[PDB]
């Protein structure tokens, strides 16, 4: 199953959704991509129903003829909605089109065999893990043409706003499309080399029931603490419950990989307290201005919280105005590439 949904249409009032189904959607055959070329290496991530592997590409891709990818796949058992719902994901992947701040598709080899989805490599891995690895190296304070580069340096302040602010673009475009994530963290937001954030849906490839930020519900298992109340209690997702998730992924951010609610045990008292109006206090290396955007985000009314496209400009005045002229950069070179 894939956590992501495609809005269709809404109703009038408009308390029903209608989500577009990936089974009616066609595949373009064009994606298809001989199987023999692709060398599969290392797995990145195993899950309960499949898993992630580094592989490369041979003539994948005109601008890098010798590439290195990430292939998505089934485990052998393979029931059978599974693999329809790794279709679905390569359906929707088509749909969407491709942007510079979501693990892009590039591939698929769907005619012979275990179906396998082509993606963007991530070399730095999730967000959550690098923050980890990066803690004790970070200090406050030509920075600013380093920041989007692969270039050494100790992890600042403006990486962490670097971060934000491409996060923020990959909603904006998802959002655009009428895409709910539904699953947005820091571990569902990947680091490409030259330091680009990609979101993506590790679902696939990710176990939920090893991983503790789930909890059960319904027989299914969600990511509470992420959650905006009207997805716990309601059970409605949207573009402005994404909002929500982005304001605790900054808390995530600027506590350096911290675990949100800490302390906090998801529980009949965790339910209570989100409905009461509890609110995170600022993580220790929030600059005041993003803290604000955070409270921003975890508005109780979701009509109040700020559009994705909007968020970014907020960022963008938080950055250099150098920074703002090597994204435009780095967004046409990806955008002409191949
Ligand atoms: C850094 C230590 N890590 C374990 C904690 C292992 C190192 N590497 C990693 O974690 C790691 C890396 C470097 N990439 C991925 C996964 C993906 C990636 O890169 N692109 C993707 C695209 C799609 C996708 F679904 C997964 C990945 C991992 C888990
Ligand atoms: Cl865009
Ligand atoms: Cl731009």
């Amino acid at each position: 199953e894939i956590r992501w949904r495609v809005i269709e249409s809404i109703s009038p009032d408009g308390h029903e959704y209608i989500y577009v189904d990936p089974m009616q959607l066609p595949y373009d055959s064009r994606w298809e991509f001989p199987r023999d070329g692709l060398v599969l290496g290392r797995v990145l991530g195993s899950g309960a129903f499949g898993k992630v592997v580094e592989g490369t590409a041979y003539g994948l891709s005109r601008s890098q003829p010798v590439m290195k990818v990430a292939v998505k796949m089934l485990k052998p058992t393979a029931r059978s909605s599974e693999k329809q719902a790794l279709m679905s994901e390569l359906k929707i992947m088509t749909h969407l089109g491709p942007h510079l701040n979501i693990v892009n598709l590039l591939g698929a080899c769907t005619k012979s065999g275990p179906i396998y989805i082509i993606t963007e490599y991530c070399f730095y891995g999730d967000l959550v893990n690098y923050l980890h690895k990066n803690r004790d190296s970070f200090l406050s304070h030509e920075v600013k043409n380093l920041l989007s580069d692969d270039n050494s340096e100790g992890l600042t302040l403006l990486d962490l706003l670097s971060f934000t602010y491409q996060v923020a673009r990959g909603m904006e475009f998802l959002a655009s499309k009428n895409c709910v994530h539904r699953d947005l963290a820091a571990r569902n937001v990947l680091l490409a080399q030259g330091k680009i954030v990609k979101i993506c849906d590790f679902g696939l490839a990710r176990d939920i029931m090893h991983d503790s930020n789930y909890v059960s519900k319904g027989s299914t298992f969600l990511p509470v603490k992420w959650m905006a109340p009207e997805s716990i209690f309601d059970n409605l997702y949207t573009t402005l419950s994404d909002v929500w998730s982005y304001g605790i992924l900054l808390w995530e951010i600027f506590s350096l990989g911290g675990t949100p609610y800490p302390g906090m045990m998801v529980d009949s008292t965790f339910y209570n307290k989100i409905k009461s109006g509890y609110r995170m206090a600022k993580p220790d290396h929030a600059t005041s201005e993003v803290y604000e955007i955070m409270v921003k985000c975890w508005n109780s009314e979701p009509e109040k919280r700020p559009s994705f496209y909007h968020l970014s400009e907020i960022v963008e005045n938080l950055l250099p105005g150098q920074y703002k002229k090597s994204y435009e950069k780095i967004h046409l070179d990806f955008l002409k590439s191949d």
